């Protein structure tokens, strides 16, 4: 039997720092998972899982599917849980609930996925049983995080940053080309923005000050190549070549993605209405130092399981973690200038932001919605992963 | 498809504070991981995810599985990463590699579960913007993780130990009852050890020493010696029965097994010992979680078409002998039933390193099922915030 | 022999969280000593021992005194230290200064204080032998010592400002007084403002611009304002009094000056503006602080064969008007007595960065007993957890 | 006037984490100043100020010798306070309150030392404004200090340890050197204790599991030179010369010092038995990184002020911070082994242990106790201080 997904929406993206630095991950995750049961208009029991993508938790929110399940007013009877698969976990989470849905075990889940990073613990080992001899270090868990991924004994320094540009160093990429995809991003989010299209993506959230916030916090209609050409590479000092800013790579970011997968036949039962359902996925391994270049074997897996090539696929929605990493993978996909034209249309990750467990979602709330509105049959949506991992799954419109 | 599990190990469970508190969750995962790898003799890149419970992650270990694969020396072509159910996230990762395994999209996956209890962090959110207003607090991982699982409106200031008392209270379990459950448990776990029986579920770990031995149980435990101890919530209430030792501790180990189809086995010279039937998880009262398991247990025999009559062998991860006490009086057990549950011990004589429970007792259910030719076996586990899980497995 | 102090500057003084933010206290006590070196062009090997009043001393700037000489560029000879006498520090370093001069021990030292409120720490107690078990607890060094400085035999659970309400209450001083005084505070602080006689205490401040102005002083507090803002604890006081308004705030700033002989400074171009007659010091009742510039001035003004009505100026720090007012009641003190007392301001109009109070409070009142060529001034404060000091300078 | 010192005492000195850890610098300061005036038996209301020398101070006990008064029951009328000049704050406190006595403001104050190094705080000052852009860091008390204090161009990255090996490196001085002197300074306080003598200068200090402890927990009596060259120093993998060892150097310790400062005829009329006078003293500062011989210039000027030399001292007290340390300043103070019979007689900082704030009283109890003993005339009270400080102090037998 099929997997189908319904309604999937989010809520708008904030910066680190940013318009919903008070809100937790939980805050963002009850609106938009309140947002999506407000707009399905299916009864709360009917739920039989909660399963997010969620990459910095912690015992504010343990296993974080149950605690937003029952702080959005869901039954005690609803289970949940927590995946972690770095910049993979909110589409692990959707995969995760097709196998369920699928196996014939559930009819209908929720899978989604919420980061506030603006809200990322500081944490230390050393204080349980004391720094009396040994001192004690407080981490950032978002710094810390990017130096340990590929364990000890493939260590980054640098951590995702430093792979991307190893990718352009070993693909050759000008920054000029990597502020150039920079510029795009933006004027696709913006243009996505104004035509109207992102209102039904998004479920706004009320914050307090009861202002409601609908917009995405980083997209910027002024961006060109010339003003990004200011920015200083991160990595100057270590890297003469070093080319990748802070304008063309993906922040740090605040949101919460959600959306509904059951069975065609439970949907029609519910007045839900699938826009598409999951044809294949593909997980792979590269190397720590290059894992950018995850999307490509992730997506060979997962192109083969469907028995398709990358011309079989109408629309791609491809994280963009660091202008270079992105086309590296274009590069390895052989892509031209038409290419680009039914790849990552209503913005990616360097204009709209990296809330690494809601990413999934909202490369999925864009690509189910978008099929659906150029009648497009087939989607890939993948990404590259910190610790050097890519994810891929194929959609197909119903 | 089917999905079969092969050589389902674990490591030594160390007490908290106790002989593995030099060792990271990574490198118990590690030394689980490369113990079956070297039990099986199968090649590293025969595993195409490497799936871990883990219920205290922080980034010291993002994305647990991957770690673990790397750092033990695993190809950089296998992918991992890390799940967490509370207390059934072991089980968790083994359905979840069964579904990718009987969907024909993995042929063989490694499940397991790592929790270094002894070294979960103390962490703050009031350190990034601040804590000029608010104060700063900083919270113990396990002791704020208990209060919090059933979200902000369903605090259980007490945590799982309230929850405990509140189902003693519910089903009036006496004390003495409970202290039986726990000498009958240290009883089974010692006998196991003598047995033998245990080398083949146990990995044995060198810390800077090589132990094989379980840290918590002991073969001198009696009704009599626990009548001693105080109740923790005694203050608040003076009929409170629930002991440090009625109760299942805070552990550290690691549980890893292979997840593969028989003809996958069969090519690699694996003996299958289980295959998954069914499985049922459950949302129940986050201060009464710790009937969990009647639900979801529910749910799974119905998916199975079986009945609890038909279960030869039950794993019933006993969180607190008050929690496991009510589940078995829903159950409707006689001395009789007590005879095929846990036989190998359970959560309050090995203890309950939570991540890497769930993998414990599919290792004891596995093996036992085989070692008495019986047919099918039970796991199920209650779960902190409110949640069951169950599974029921058969003898291939 | 004479002790003389010579050249009393300070800094600025910054708002808690406000214009020098990011200024450690080693920041504004080496800006303030620069000054003052540059002022009197004395010779850096020329400063015998640095003296620091320092009320939230931590280990980033240890005996802060010799801290502050090396980051001021003095040579590796110059000793220094740090003292705490709560609010009467920066007096206590004068007194300490004077005491090993004219024992005839130094020729000539610096005195002074520094306090970065803003950036005081937070600490633990809970961290070196492990938090499993108590937990771990985090305190604001400031809100921390609001309740410990009497002890554990007098506690204030309301800290000082407590003290404040209690000495309102017995010596039943209105609310209105209270803002009387406040008005009357801020009023002296622009007036000395606006005339210029305040660019002669400050040494102007870099930070990443010079600021040259205090940060708390406004020339728009009326009586009818104030009259709006509500007591701090009113919520266990009905007839609380003591608000934001009435009260000195927490503050940022330091303090120096020349302590030396008459000879020295004649020798080097210095001029003396005053000499230390007399100190006193005195212990009251914790819940009574703010009363204790009282026994500490008799014990002064008697050691100086003086009475109250010798002084020509009086600097008192006003931690809160009630406390002030109380005060100046048993001073009898009338109209009059209050335009010889606080005439550039006091801590409720220019804050109260405590280390650094004693040196503000010199050197309006050794710069303005020769503006007004007079011949005694008294200054006295009020000192966390129940004491008093008072010291009588005379014109040189 | 003259300034004379009346019943020098002590608490024992506990080890870091050992037998005082569960008391904290207060406790141990009440205790020692409840004995001093139960021995005495002077009237509460003569006390005029309780200075203490403290050098972690923190806010659970601020302006400690004020609330060490209160919390020993002394009348509220009492004032006290805090001073810090390092590990020279003992003497500093005794010297104030010989300035202020001798100048007539006081006929009569406590002057001591408190420090309970198992309980100084770990301590941020990231945490107020949040650390979103520095990151934060926890400091040791103890640790952080010793790399602080020669300020922001005197760093000195291996704390007071690394002045020692620099003292070692330039003075020449042999491991076996330094470990002969340890062996001695715990001989010496080992024939301390049973000789009977340090019960003069101890307070006994009830403990709860009640005990009631009253002999020092660091000496031992198995010290041997052989035992010692066993031990590895700290800094080996920085310097393969590194001498220095836990073994040769004082320990992290608890414990607290008071006497009385007083005029002779003030003690004549309230029939006190001073046992010095103060002749004089003197400060200096010498460079942070060379801290250790501090004590050099710091007794010059004392004598110089005394109208002394070294020959006339019959007894010094100079706590050894280090071996290495110490024989240095007895290095250019051309000190035979003969003067080893006229120094630290009753051990050091090596055997009895360094409790920062404490030591200062805690080398006065011994010396003014010993020049006693041995109806002496001189004693010299001399150590050198973390930063780069010296301070020395003079005493005659009354």
């Amino acid at each position: 039997r099929d997997a189908v997904i319904c309604e999937p929406v989010r809520t708008p993206i904030g910066r680190y720092g940013g318009m919903f630095r008070s809100l937790t991950a939980v805050d963002l995750g009850v609106t938009a998972l309140k947002g999506l049961l407000e707009r399905t208009g299916i009864a709360a029991d009917q739920v039989e899982d909660v399963i997010l993508g969620h990459c910095y938790p912690n015992s504010e929110a343990p296993a974080i599917g149950r605690v937003v399940a029952l702080d959005a007013g869901l039954p005690i009877t609803v289970p949940g849980m927590q995946v972690d698969r770095r910049c993979g976990s909110g589409l692990q989470a959707v995969i995760q609930a097709c196998l369920q849905v699928r196996s014939g075990d559930h009819d209908l889940v929720v899978a989604g996925g919420a980061e506030s990073m603006s809200n990322v613990a500081f944490y230390s080992t050393d204080m349980r049983w004391g720094g009396a001899r040994t001192g004690v270090q407080i981490h950032d868990g978002l710094a810390r995080g990017r130096t340990t991924a590929g364990g000890k004994f493939h260590p980054v320094p640098g951590g995702m940053l430093e792979t991307a540009e190893n990718l352009r160093r070993e693909y050759h990429i000008s920054r000029t080309e990597q502020d150039e995809l920079a510029v795009r991003s933006h004027q696709r989010a913006v243009a996505a923005q104004s035509e109207g299209v992102l209102a039904e993506e998004i479920i706004p959230v009320p914050v307090r000050t009861e202002e409601t916030i609908s917009v995405d916090e980083h997209p910027r209609a002024d961006t060109t190549v010339e003003a990004l050409a200011k920015l200083k590479p991160v990595l100057l000092k270590q890297d003469p070549e070093a080319t990748v800013t802070a304008g063309n790579s993906s922040g740090q970011n605040d949101a919460a993605s959600m959306c509904i997968v059951t069975t065609p036949e439970k949907a029609a039962e519910l007045g839900l209405k699938p826009l598409v359902r999951l044809v294949s996925w593909g997980s792979a391994g590269v190397a720590p130092d290059l894992m950018g270049i995850g999307p490509v074997p992730a997506t060979e897996v997962a192109l083969a399981k469907a028995g398709l090539t990358l011309a079989d696929i109408d629309l791609i929605e491809l994280n963009e973690a660091f202008a270079a990493q992105a086309l590296a993978v274009m590069r390895e996909w052989k892509f031209g200038e038409a290419d680009h034209e039914r790849t990552n249309v209503r913005g990616s990750g360097i204009s709209l932001g990296h809330p690494v467990g809601a990413t999934g979602g909202r490369m999925l709330a864009t690509l189910a919605r978008e099929l659906h509105r150029r009648e497009a049959r087939y989607g890939l949506e993948t990404m590259c992963i910190g610790g050097g991992q890519g994810l891929a799954a194929v959609f197909e419109r119903v």
